[PDB]
């Protein structure tokens, strides 16, 4: 049911964001949102290529880090370029088959071409600084910490891409598959979608912007200044794109743009709250992990907690949730010095 | 056997450091060894109080710390206070009922008044960085590796003070005490001297320039900098008080002084290269426990113990001693901005 080309001549204006009828000719003279246009020049203006960046510093401020200070930041390294490889794929795989307007279509091929940029530059950073960085990359796939929330964060994925690949097959309805049920329901569909965006959501608004900390912590001590020069234009980008799934998220609900979606964004507002919370949860545990053995001048176990639940409290109430945690003034508020753009708002207001 | 005033008219020129005529009158105008004469005037000159220094920031600075890094640096203070608590009742209590000649008698009088000084800075130091400095002066008595230090430097001045009571009630010879033989040689009370004097040397010369470079590492990552500019101080007089011991030293051992001496010190050459060694070794172990739960930017137990090795070779042979450690440069040549005099070398050559 999927086609590259779809033959109907329908008006873009009047199409879904998503699962209406494949996007045929690329326009870019109307929108029916003008976001995602703004969106798509503002990151086209931000381009940037990771060896603009002198690193070579940075291998000499690493090697005379403590042993439990290296742990700290090549934790956090290793967690971006896990968060990115998926982040550089899945928009694509996963967003494309369903998108019904120009727009929105060139906006996520934007995004998550900019997100290969990102983690071309891990590799930029990672390679200057180890001696084998097949040591680092290798354990991004078995560290256990890590494998957990790479786990949970694709599911969003895999379920959509694979519930997608149903409807497209199938179309909606009940039917046998090798002597199985599988029933196809758009309204599940819908469902899965809307789950995965608000996972999206707090992949980038939130578990991003604890690790853009960690790194900024560093800078501030005046160590490892070109990561930090490299954070800040992934942090500029992740504004795009966290704004990005915001505005689809409170478009979705709004029941503008499709009225069976409100309906279901209700339906789900607990499952999507309680999202929000495990994805907050387990970022505090990581601050755990990081810290296990020892903390460093400016950041620790506690002060980066207490920054998760201010960064989650933001997010949440930008995307309609209810705030799970005690209103917190900023437990860090040196970090929005790194997190500034005079073309966008970088720094969570 | 001891008066504070010798009614013998004895020419002071020709008396010999210790064991001699007990100074009666003290005069300034001539000197056996100008040296002594040389430090009173340049230690007279350093004269500094603790107060004269903001130790203000080092509060915010110390409560910032990292806890390992906290454990560190009190650790380290509270080492210093002990040696310098020892150093600042023992010379006169030990050394004084000894000495025969007026200008080495004020400069010992001048050298324990200096380190009181050294004393006081520490608890205005303490004060102001804790909460309760109780704790801190308590743990100094009851901590298991700092309490090992203080019985073995201990024992070197109190054996010799408690010969030197039996000699000087006594004389020399073989007497009754209670029923049991005790036997006064002024030969071995020499000895008991000899390797006081190494003990202090090496307490002085090398286990407080040990100390010092975990300061000042602090003071390189620019924190505690108050507690850097009153160390600055301290080390300028440790440079005076070290100085002193190697004149007293070589004076003695080169036969100049007292020809019974030269040979006791030849006698006893093994144990003092062993003392030595035992003391450098300690600070190794002692490098163990500063860093047990991490290190810092700048220092940790391999750079430690390679300038203990460092400082103890440079030691040793100013007191014509042997090298017990393989030909090292410095390993840490940063220590030198903060070992630093126009008046004096403070820094080793």
């Amino acid at each position: 049911a999927y086609t590259t080309f779809s033959q109907t001549k329908n008006d873009q204006l009047k199409e879904p964001m998503f699962f209406g009828q494949p996007v045929n000719v690329a326009r870019y003279d109307q929108q029916k949102y003008d976001i995602f246009e703004k969106l798509i020049e503002k990151q086209l203006s931000f381009f940037w290529r990771p060896e603009e960046v002198d690193v070579s510093r940075d291998r000499i401020d690493y090697q005379a880090l403590p042993e439990h200070e290296k742990h700290i930041f090549i934790s956090n390294l290793k967690y971006q370029t896990l968060l990115d490889s998926i982040q550089g794929r899945s928009p694509n795989v996963a967003l494309l088959p369903l998108i019904s307007i120009p727009e929105l279509e060139t906006w996520v091929e934007t995004w998550a071409f900019s997100e290969t940029i990102h983690s071309r530059s891990y590799t930029h950073i990672i390679r200057n600084i180890v001696n084998d960085p097949s040591v680092v990359f290798d354990d991004i796939v078995t560290n256990e910490q890590i494998q957990k929330r790479a786990e949970g964060i694709s599911s969003y994925y895999d379920e959509l891409i694979e519930m997608t690949s149903y409807w497209h097959l199938l179309g909606e309805g009940t039917h046998t598959v090798n002597g199985k049920t599988v029933t196809v329901s758009l309204r599940e569909l819908k469902k899965k979608l809307y789950l995965c965006l608000m996972s999206v959501n707090a992949l980038e608004a939130i578990r991003f912007y604890v690790s853009f900390a960690c790194s900024f912590a560093f800078a501030e001590r005046e160590l490892m200044e070109g990561n930090a020069k490299i954070i800040r234009l992934i942090a500029r980008d992740e504004a795009l794109h966290l704004t990005g799934t915001q505005h689809m998220l409170n478009l979705l609900r709004s029941g503008a743009d499709d009225p069976e979606m409100a309906e279901i964004a209700e339906e789900c507002k607990q499952e999507c709250y309680d999202l929000f919370v495990q994805a907050a949860q387990q970022e505090k545990d990581w601050a755990d992990y990081l810290f296990r053995d020892g903390s460093m001048i400016g950041l620790n176990k506690d002060i980066l907690c207490q920054y998760v639940e201010y960064i989650t409290n933001i997010r949440m109430q930008a995307v309609g949730l209810d705030l799970p945690f005690q209103t917190r003034s900023n437990p860090i508020p040196w970090i929005n010095t790194w997190l500034v753009s005079d073309n966008v708002q970088v720094a969570p207001q």
